[PDB]
């Protein structure tokens, strides 16, 4: 959106993307999309400290040929804003699993189908810092 | 590129850039592209093991309105195909400085005037295993 971008990412099946970003103080919420291009993202990751009508919420979507699909409220949220958060994430045909901060993690469908990840993308409200590939 | 490209980098005055990857096995050389865009580079870093007559030699050179610059070639090479290579880049109003491996550090003008660097891309034979960013 308006936070780093990169293309030609090259993540394949079993590599960890280890991704390490400073949210805003002001941030009511912060995204960090991965999948083909902006119009199909295995992987909205979007933790709402208070947006959209949730509270304290991470909500994870898929994005394909432009269209959401159906959401996923995760269990925790090891988030708060002006602060570094790190997450990291890997794939398989099947299910991506995303880690957090707190050591959680938990699975969201690859509805892609996507054997390999090239695009990703941080909003307004999450500076990436670093980027890990393993 | 080939390689791995980022937009929106944002990076002022002042700010340091880590990049470490692995250099394609049978590589003549690789690149890492800094500046505005594609077409506007600050800084073209290619360190060539062996194209265009240079034998083991660093050679960067900027790239305004698609059009490349004088180039400059660096006095140490410490690089090799098939092996991991990690260069830190800072940037500056005056000049970029760039700092190798082996802690040799070495400047490049900024030509082209950049306020900030928000493009970075490498080829086909440098893989990014990581990127730091300030
Ligand atoms: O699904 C990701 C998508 O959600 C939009 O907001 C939804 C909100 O999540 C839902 O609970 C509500 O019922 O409808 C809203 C509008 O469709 C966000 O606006 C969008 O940016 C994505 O985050
Ligand atoms: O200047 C960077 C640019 O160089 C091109 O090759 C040059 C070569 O370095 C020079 O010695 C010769 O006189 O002209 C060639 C063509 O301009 C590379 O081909 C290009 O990829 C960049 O590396």
């Amino acid at each position: 959106a308006c936070g780093l971008v990169a293309s030609n990412l090259n993540l394949k099946p079993g590599e960890c993307l280890r991704v390490r970003g400073e949210v805003a103080p002001d941030a009511k919420s912060f995204v960090l999309n991965l999948g083909k291009d902006s119009n199909n993202l295995c992987l909205h990751f979007n933790p709402r400290f208070n947006a959209h009508g949730d509270a304290n919420t991470i909500v994870c979507n898929s994005k394909d040929g432009g269209a959401w699909g159906t959401e996923q409220r995760e269990a925790v949220f090891p988030f708060q804003p002006g602060s570094v958060a790190e997450v990291c994430i890997t794939f398989d045909q099947a299910n991506l699993t995303v880690k957090l901060p707190d050591g959680y993690e938990f699975k969201f469908p690859n509805r892609l189908n996507l054997e390999a990840i090239n695009y990703m993308a941080a909003d307004g409200d999450f500076k990436i810092k670093c980027v890990a590939f393993d």
